[PDB]
């Protein structure tokens, strides 16, 4: 679907970011012609939330850079250890 | 009104949990009789993202047990510096 290869879209730009562990939750929305997304990646867990946040601006950046119809774009962080199974991913 | 007191209550119960600087992000919708919600808290930047996971479970279990119509309650966290005026709060 439409939305699915948007999310597609989003996660592979992501996940291409330094320090980035998976996209754990995303979802987004259609408001017009526009995208409004929210989404949770996985980082490392003993890095700081200062770091984890430089990851998440990271991110945002480089999502925002690569598909132009999103208009809006959240990205926060929560913990994901090496060969994690608890949380969901994308 | 009914949602805006059902935050405030939110609020008040995460601010009272250990490490949490504010609550910077909130939103709350019922599905019947229940309310499910999704919030980000402040942390002390320098906490790990393994700390700041800590804390967001104990959120989770504040909130949870303090409000019974929720069925549904994801906590997540971003950094708070003290005496940061540049993220939204509650
Ligand atoms: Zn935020
Ligand atoms: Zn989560």
């Amino acid at each position: 679907s439409h939305m699915e290869a948007v999310q597609n879209r989003i996660v592979e730009a992501a996940e291409r970011v330094p320090g980035v562990r998976g996209v754990i939750h995303l979802r987004a929305r259609y408001v017009g012609q526009d995208i409004w997304a929210d989404m949770i990646i996985g980082v490392d867990p003993e890095n700081t939330v200062e770091q984890a946040e430089e990851i998440c601006e990271a991110v945002q950046a480089a999502v925002c850079g690569k598909i132009r119809r999103i208009e809006s774009l959240h990205v926060s962080a929560e913990a994901r250890e090496i060969g994690d199974t608890t949380k969901p991913s994308f």
